[PDB]
């Protein structure tokens, strides 16, 4: 990506980084993907991010939050 399209999705990701450490949880996704715009309620969306989860379950990585911020404009269909 560009750094300024980077930007709108990190901007996102400083914010929702509560648990502090540039890596995000599935208790923080739920306000993470709300700004996003999904309607998953508590059963899908922490299955939500297992889905796609890496190797440690529960937290991810900002690249992996980027593939989402950029799936729903992707796969926009």
């Amino acid at each position: 990506l560009s750094e300024e399209q980077k930007q709108e999705i990190k901007e996102a990701f400083d914010l929702f980084d509560t648990n502090k450490t540039g890596s995000i949880d599935y208790h923080e996704l739920k306000v993470a993907m709300r700004a996003l715009g999904f309607d998953v309620k508590k059963p899908e969306i922490l299955e939500l991010m297992n889905e796609y989860d890496r190797e440690g379950n529960g937290y991810i990585g900002f690249d992996d939050f980027l593939d989402i911020m950029t799936e729903k404009i992707k796969n926009r269909d």
